[PDB]
């Protein structure tokens, strides 16, 4: 048997999202769905998720900033009172809040600027392990440690990464981040593992990890807002009102039918 | 039946110690023993080990650099090839390496005592709520740092609820926390154990010394200072990528105790 789906492939920031529509969000087949979607052998992302009206359903049931920005740019694109600017009102899995976007044209119709209110961090940390400074912004899920690669010395990103783990051994963690900074350009690769799948993947950007470089931009600069380049996009963190923003572009790509296989 | 064992009562920086002298070190009561004996209905005290030769067995099977100071200063009390300095080889439980103690005279029952401390596995400066906090991690025990005068008017208790908060998420056995007063250089040492669920500021504490040594340190390149302790005070000497606790320990009582 073969299903068919309603599919709009979006690029927000460089962390491509398939956002499935007119599908049963609560359907226990969407994690190992999603799973085949997002292969290299089928519509290519690295998130999907599931609207509803306004709310998005991620695979995972987790909150992310990209596809919520992705989502709110696909209302604006389908609606026909969008003008230059709108304020759209979203729900998100993982996070009770409305959230508040405001979709802006970024040129063409299906270019846009989705800037989304990211959750706070619980606590801010300046860890000295082993012969290197990390930064850590711990969040409600994510643990997001932080490594200015030019103030700390030679290593291979793996060895920061097996450090992490190590240091986080004693630590009931189910995900962290890694976001290996440079100050010279801004720019930013993040750095995602997790325990449940026992891997780690290089991401091409990470609503949530530019809120952590932000807070410790915020911390050891004093930078209230800047453009965080990063591998395939980027983004922009806004400290506004003690509040945390995420700005950044975003691309319809394309739309119609996926044919999966049941 | 009454046990009848032998005890030296010692005043290590203000943790009182009592060391309990042929037994065995192996023994299981120990733990209930150790209970019955540390009672202010009883002789009294804040740590309790037990001595083999030239070994120390903590009841808990821990290390304690204070505890290991006055076994150090019982052997020179003890010695009569000692002096005004001499050096004793002691072991301690929860610590396979030979500690080397400098114990020095300070009268015949007052003496100095410095001993290796073990080495911290991260240090670490929290930003949580409005307070920042230091926070040295051992193997066993994660020593926090409440710069007083730094930090914002609080009351001691809102700084534990809050570490508690923190280490939510986290496996630990113990915490401490440090309450620093920058000017004097003293700290008001407190500890909270979950496995026992109950907090106690206790008079002074070797690890903790160590832990806001450490963070003094790195923030303000302080190799050595004297901290002022409730009712005692502890020197951290950091010497060669070591680091050393130097401290007064008085022999107070020696002789027999009673145990049903």
């Amino acid at each position: 048997k073969v299903q068919v789906l309603d599919f709009i492939k979006i690029n927000p920031a460089g962390n491509i999202t398939i956002l499935i529509d007119n599908f049963d969000i609560y359907d226990k087949n969407i994690p190992k769905l999603s799973e085949e979607i997002m292969k290299e052998t089928n519509l290519y992302a690295e998130q999907v998720g599931f609207i509803k009206d306004s709310h998005l359903q991620m695979m995972g049931g987790e909150f992310c900033g990209n596809a919520s920005r992705a989502f709110a740019s696909l209302l604006a694109f389908r609606d026909k009172d969008f003008s230059k600017q709108k304020n759209y009102n979203i729900t998100c899995s993982g996070e009770s809040k409305v959230l508040d976007v405001d979709v802006r044209n970024d040129g063409a119709k299906n270019k846009f600027l989705a800037k989304i209110k990211m959750p706070k961090f619980l606590s801010l940390e300046e860890i000295n392990v082993d012969e290197y400074k990390l930064g850590l912004v711990r969040f409600s899920g994510i643990n997001h440690f932080i490594f200015n690669i030019k103030e700390n010395k030679e290593t291979s990103f793996e060895n920061i990464i097996d450090l992490v783990k190590k240091y986080l051994s004693n630590e009931e963690y189910s995900a962290f981040g890694i976001m290996f900074f440079d100050s010279d350009n801004l720019s930013m690769k993040p750095y995602v593992y997790v325990k449940e799948v026992g891997s780690g993947v290089y991401e091409n950007s990470s609503a949530s990890g530019t809120t952590a470089l932000g807070y410790y931009l915020k911390k050891c600069k004093n930078l209230d807002r800047a453009k965080i380049v990063q591998p395939n996009g980027w983004l922009e963190y806004i400290i506004e009102n003690d509040e945390m923003y995420i700005d950044g572009p975003v691309e319809i790509i394309a739309e119609g039918k996926i044919y999966i296989g049941k």
